[PDB]
């Protein structure tokens, strides 16, 4: 019943990448998660049942914030894990003078879309043919969350 939330560290990347492989359509490589270890990128992980079950990564840029990725292992979904991770991330962003969280997500990524909408996210635009798809390209929906 213990649950731990903390900033992520380089040792977390293999499990984070495993969560991505399990949960995210078109998942980031292990090397993509090293890529946002660098400055202005901030991450958190949740530990439940003695292992990592979800992570969230934001980018602080200009005066506002971008949600780069959020994912929860499928066996731990629909229990509030992402909700808690997002709350922790938004507390950090709000303390660092941000008020709007940007998310870009594949049009077909239903779960991330419905999650963000129930957190207060609002669609503000579409980037057509923004992601590579198995054939052709896939639109990105663009959401804003005020906080
Ligand atoms: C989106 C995601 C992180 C949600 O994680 P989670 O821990 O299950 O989310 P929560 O339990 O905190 O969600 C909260 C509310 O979101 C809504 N919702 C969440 N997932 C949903 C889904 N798959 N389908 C429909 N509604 C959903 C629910 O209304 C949920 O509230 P409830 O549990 O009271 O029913 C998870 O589906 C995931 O990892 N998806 C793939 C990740 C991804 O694609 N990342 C890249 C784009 S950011």
């Amino acid at each position: 019943q213990s649950m731990k939330i903390r900033n992520w560290i380089k040792d977390d990347v293999p499990q984070v990448s495993e969560i991505a492989e399990a949960a995210m359509p078109f998942p980031w490589s292990e090397k993509f998660f090293y890529d946002c270890l660098k400055s202005n990128y901030y991450g958190w992980v949740m530990e439940s049942d003695h292992h990592l079950v979800g992570f969230i990564v934001i980018l602080m840029q200009e005066k506002e914030c971008q949600l780069m990725n959020i994912a929860v292992a499928p066996r731990y979904q629909r229990k509030g894990v992402a909700s808690q991770l997002l709350q922790h991330a938004l507390h950090y962003a709000k303390t660092h003078h941000a008020t709007r969280l940007l998310l870009e997500v594949r049009k077909s990524n239903r779960s991330a879309i419905e999650f963000y909408k129930k957190a207060g996210g609002v669609e503000i635009g579409v980037r057509k043919n923004y992601y590579p798809a198995e054939k052709g390209r896939e639109d990105a929906l663009v959401f804003n969350l005020n906080f």
